[PDB]
């Protein structure tokens, strides 16, 4: 984890979750990333993304506060803990636990600088999912349905 690689223009390639309904088209956790900013050394993260809501691309910017290390807290369709578990020049993987007042959803997001992952990057992402109990069969390719403004 090189914290300096966190801010930047990122595209979301994949999302995986135990409660798949949360990430399918029309799900509250299907978020089309555009950019991540660090508020003066990343004590807080400013995340800008599109939510395809009501057949409209809605631009949203949410702020997550650092809790400990690279674990941040964010209120977004419930309470969330977002952890940066892997960050490189071209790849970023987040681990999110969302509590909607009824159930906890464990999910991951694989972001890239490009529009895809090489087999080696996908192998790593799938491995990080297994370690957390997030089913690889529940993987969704988000960039293929990202028709929101670039």
């Amino acid at each position: 984890i090189d914290p300096s690689k966190i801010p930047g223009e990122w595209r979301i390639i994949y999302a995986a979750a135990d409660n798949k309904d949360k990430i399918v088209e029309g799900g509250p956790l299907r978020n089309y990333y555009r950019r991540i900013e660090c508020i003066n050394d990343c004590e807080s993260l400013s995340i800008t993304f599109y939510l395809k809501d009501q057949g409209t691309c809605l631009l949203l910017t949410e702020v997550a506060k650092r809790q400990e290390g690279y674990v941040y807290v964010l209120e977004f369709y419930g309470t969330n803990t977002l952890e940066v578990i892997h960050v490189s020049e071209n790849m970023l993987v987040t681990y999110v636990e969302n509590y909607d007042g009824e159930r906890i959803t464990k999910m991951t997001e694989g972001l890239a600088k490009g529009t895809s992952f090489t087999p080696e990057e996908l192998e790593k992402y799938q491995q990080l999912n297994s370690e957390r109990g997030v089913p690889n069969e529940n993987i969704e390719n988000l960039i293929k349905t990202d028709n929101c403004p670039p």
